[PDB]
């Protein structure tokens, strides 16, 4: 049930965006789950904080969570679409794509 | 119950740490807790694959989970304390405080 990077593909139809986006269709977004508790094995990347915070936990659960699994590394996309007017651009969405996962 | 950072503060009594530490006593580590759905509120800091996701979610629950309250920025600690040979020594660690919470 570890942290990690699951897969996850939006097909900007689902979205709507089906109109204006001439490519791609949709992409692969991923997306992070997981547990954050020990064994906090080091391909989990786990800050300092999420140590200290998963064992306070341990102690004294009523206390405090463990750390969420969240993404550690985005990465940005490009959609080709028709602005108004009807130009033909090319976009950067930045922060789109994870790339990894770990506890933080 | 939307996220947001909360106070956590860490004796190092609790961690056991209560030894070979001059100083400080403890610290304030805090932890990011809180949920991750619409509004997304911009002073909750959400990337887009958040929104994304958040969005996805709301389509199709089974599909994917919220996105996770994770600490965004992270500060370093420095403690003062006896290493062997009984020098005193000052030490950084990085990533110990949550500055910050947000969707991601």
């Amino acid at each position: 049930q570890a942290c990690k990077k699951h897969e996850l593909y939006v097909s900007f139809r689902d979205l709507g965006w089906q109109d204006w986006i001439i490519a791609p269709e949709g992409y692969a977004a991923y997306y992070c789950e997981g547990e954050c508790a020990f064994p906090l094995n080091s391909y989990m990347n786990a800050t300092n904080h999420a140590i200290v915070q998963t064992l306070v936990h341990f102690i004294n659960p009523e206390t405090v969570p463990k750390p969420c699994c969240a993404p550690t590394q985005l990465n940005a996309i490009s959609v080709l679409y028709f602005d108004d007017s009807s130009n033909v651009i090319l976009k950067k969405y930045r922060n789109m794509v994870v790339r990894a996962c770990g506890c933080h």
